[PDB]
């Protein structure tokens, strides 16, 4: 019995840290906190985009300004991830082909997607585009923001009122800095900078202590494994095993750098790109005065050079000279994240390529359901089992709605985009995609007030992917309907009225386009 | 073939009927043609229906009634609660509560919403008081307002008309039936064809082609819609589909029911529907104008027919020999799928459980708002129709499990129907509820604590139906508590010392709603 007293936390990457300052705030002055860190070969900050939450969920928690932390952190704004070649044979480069009169790429905004009569815009705009009224591309037709996005607007005006949803983007190395002063400073969690030389557990299997390479010893109620892809302690020392799922996604490595970039000539990209490649994708993420980028592929399709080759000859850069960061990255998750008294936090816990900006995501959801399913030196099994539930279905979804980017992809050019169409979709995943070809929305917001949504971690957990995200990506790669909504025949009134929303998001779209300032003229501004 | 349904047939004309041919007849007003069959019944005395608060948001708001137009025209009395009196001691059954713990043997499970504090709900803090000894109060006077105001007959609205609480409505359902086929029939064009259905023709594909009445008309169209209760003309008949018994979850299957004359100048009338305890069942009073509904819900396997007469009539001091009874034998239950082919079952055609939660008029306007959501055109695409089976299936196996809660938890002991109840499995996903409950957590808790967003938005409340407050209010009502404090708590002690003023401020507005609220009857009058 009794509260747990001493947390030990193994990992000082952005997850440790985020979980030093998560728990730091949440247990205040009612538990001990050590981080113990293995100071090793840091490596080059490629870059991190992320969701909205991120300030609601995380930083808000922490009581964190959005303008602190971001100006420490040299972040830029992120509106969307614009999707470029998904849809035409090619090799790998950062300039859209062309497609049906224009260029190929469609976006995936935070942007809010308007009901009308308790009937999601998306299924409208598909009525008329399958009856002939429209040939507008769904992103176009029900968002504001793909056109200011074209423009490289900012998401705040000079005076700094918001326009649009919107997360961020920066180097996870500034921001872990920026919590390890936080955490440390004002929290008073202990750092260790030692490595880890050999855990010992007791008869019950749990973790008694860790004993570093100095010959330090440890101990604690309750150990965080933030030790990254090795699992140190829920992999290795509690011998929980990882369940590989590269049967629904190919992606396990990936080619990245930081390269250097003049906003004053070019401005700021005020979106995350993710260039189709010959066998993966690339990231773009436009930070200040650089972005960072990275080709994610699939080992069983290129080899580690040709990717470096494709990778570089795409961004005309020098594959000898060029710092580059080649990793390799295990995909899926631990069978359980928290067993016994160790729960992992991370790529430790689990891990899919960052196609929709999950990564970060997964680390505070992750410790917003430790603190909820907090136990006490009793480790009710309830408790854990709970929060193993939640981590699977975080997981799980996910991995589903990324393999959707590939599975319904049309290309078919090269043996990587015609493999994806091999995979299977799990069963959770089919029966969305049977409800999206019947008409139906899919995971449809009770409400659409994005201020509620984006603000109420509980409900977002339960809401992650919605009808929105679900349209903008089959309906951008050209997975639509059979037909339209049954339902949408049976509603005159609706479905003449709906033009009234349609006209007005085309003016909203029209007045941002001259009323707003570049992301780089903001971002001056709001950097110093 | 893919053009939209153009003709639709209900057979049934009770209160799920006409619901449904109003809901449908305003969701598809002017693009589909809508019939109903209905067939002269042998009447039966108005034995009461309570109802829960989105009745009004999610069906006559729908419809564009506001609520006193019905309210007015189906003599209607209001509901903040269901009072449970005693469920936890032994004894006959009686309309007085048992004395327990030096007070009543009562409780209330009301529609006021739990108050959040610091992200946790309300009852976190209450039980981690009581289980420290830092409290003796139970859990529904400690957390929620309307007790207090219950217990002296208060009104949900001042005489101005301003509302201080959610609430209901108890009301007679044939009258409701009626103001709604007077208002499909005359406002939204459903055509009424007083009919018995003899023949149901079905084609190779097992869809129903038509049904053929007993003066010889037959009656074609694209999706059928089955109101015609326990029977299941269509659905079960017709479409043979399986009706899943779960009398190995719910043990009442009968009942035995009447009308009182009540003077309401000399009692007033209470704002709440009772659930009183029997021996082998309970019963139910529900008030209205001027009288009240009442009927013993038993188990045919512990009382016999005229066993459950006399306990009821005893114990409201009525003759068994001559008092007007309706006895009702349920069929408890859900069939296998709710919508089959072209075939939709709503209303008890579809599923049945006792009413000891007020969800029999829930479950049908529930059931049309998801049909209009998973409508079909005339390809009648089978994944809109397993949707729509999965809905209504958690719809009502989560209620099963709610019921059933509440005889597998009470303490009674003292008859062959409670002991037997403790025998009986809870459903493995009842189950883990109690487990999650045992170890403190909130058992869905709503995504937020107003009211408003909840009654206000069905699929909001559809998906959190049985929330965290509404298990508390039982769970903890019949006595069954954590087995420890929320280990968080320990974590906090800043908010489990700010919670203090949290229940203060309860504590005040039960003091001056008692004491500046009129009563149910004072409201009622003025109206
Ligand atoms: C190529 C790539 C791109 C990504 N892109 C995004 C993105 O765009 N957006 C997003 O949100 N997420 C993204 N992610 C995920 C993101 O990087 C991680 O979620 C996040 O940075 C956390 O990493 P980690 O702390 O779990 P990590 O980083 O691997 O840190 C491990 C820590 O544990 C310590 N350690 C290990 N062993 C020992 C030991 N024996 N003793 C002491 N210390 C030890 C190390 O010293 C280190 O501090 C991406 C990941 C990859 C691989
Ligand atoms: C004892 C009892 C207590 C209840 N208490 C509550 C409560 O407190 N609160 C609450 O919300 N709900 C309560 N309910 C539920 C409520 O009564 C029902 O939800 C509602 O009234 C709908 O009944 P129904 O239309 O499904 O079936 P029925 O009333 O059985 O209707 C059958 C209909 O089908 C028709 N029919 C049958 N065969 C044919 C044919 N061959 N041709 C033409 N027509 C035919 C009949 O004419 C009739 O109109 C209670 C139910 C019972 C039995
Ligand atoms: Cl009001």
């Amino acid at each position: 019995s009794g509260k747990i007293d001493k947390i030990l936390i193994v990992g000082g990457g952005t997850a440790g840290w985020m979980a030093a300052s998560y728990l730091g705030k949440a247990l205040q002055g009612t538990a001990d906190i050590t981080l113990l860190q293995a100071p090793d070969i840091p490596t080059l900050g490629v870059g991190e985009a992320t969701i909205p939450n991120l300030q609601t969920a995380f930083f808000d928690f922490l009581g964190i300004p959005e303008d602190e932390w971001m100006r420490e952190c040299n972040a830029s704004y992120k509106v969307a991830i614009k999707f470029i070649n998904w849809r035409t044979a090619g090799e790998g480069t950062s300039e859209a082909r062309e497609l049906d009169g224009g260029p190929d790429h469609f976006y995936h905004s935070f942007g809010l997607l308007k009901y009308h009569e308790q009937i999601p815009l998306s299924h409208y705009w598909f009525d008329r585009s399958y009856r002939g009224k429209t040939v507008e591309p769904f992103d176009y037709a029900c968002y504001k923001e793909p056109v200011i996005l074209d423009a490289n607007r900012s998401p705040r005006r000079l005076d700094g009122s918001k326009v649009t949803n919107y997360a961020w983007h920066f180097d996870a190395h500034l921001v872990a800095d920026f919590l390890r002063r936080f955490a440390t400073e004002k929290l008073g969690v202990r750092h260790v900078e030692d490595r880890v030389e050999h855990v010992q557990r007791d008869a019950n299997g749990n973790i008694e202590s860790v004993r570093t390479a100095t010959g330090r010893v440890f101990d604690a109620d309750l150990f965080v494994d933030c030790s990254g892809f090795r699992g140190l302690l829920i992999n290795k020392a509690m011998e929980e095993p990882f369940l590989d799922m590269s049967d629904h996604l190919l992606n396990d490595s990936a080619v990245a750098t930081q390269v250097p970039h003049d906003d004053d000539a070019n401005g700021v990209e005020p979106f995350t790109s993710a260039i189709a490649m010959k066998s993966g994708w690339t990231w773009k993420i436009p930070m200040l005065g650089r972005f960072g980028t990275g080709y994610v592929y699939s080992s069983r399709f290129a080899t580690e050079d040709e990717a470096v080759r494709e990778f570089c000859e795409m961004w005309h850069l020098d594959p000898e000279t060029q710092p580059l960061n080649r990793i390799r990255f295990r995909v899926g998750r631990n069978r359980r994240a928290w067993v016994g008294n160790c729960v992992s936090i991370g790529t430790s816990s689990c891990f899919v390529e960052p196609l929709e900006s999950t990564g970060i995501y997964f680390v505070y959801a992750a410790l917003y359901q430790l603190v909820k399913h907090f136990p006490d030196k009793s480790l009710n099994p309830v408790l854990t089992a709970r929060f193993n539930r939640e981590i699977e279905t975080m997981f799980d979804d996910t991995r589903d709605f990324i393999q959707a980017h590939f599975y319904f992809s049309p290309r078919t050019d090269t043996p990587f985009w015609r493999a994806n169409k091999e995979l299977r979709l799990a069963d959770g995943m089919q029966e969305k995609i049977d409800m999206y070809r019947a008409g139906m929305a899919i995971n449809a917001p009770a409400s659409d007030d994005a201020q509620l949504y984006y603000g109420n971690f509980e409900e977002e957990f339960r809401n992650f992917w919605n009808n929105s995200n679900y349209y903008c990506v089959l309906a951008g790669l050209g997975l639509v309907p059979d037909a339209p909504s049954p339902r949408l025949a049976h509603m005159p009134q609706a479905t003449e009225s709906v033009d009234e929303v349609f006209g007005a998001v085309k003016d909203r779209q029209r007045n941002l386009l001259e009323t707003l300032p570049s992301l780089h003229e903001f971002l001056r501004q709001q950097h110093g």
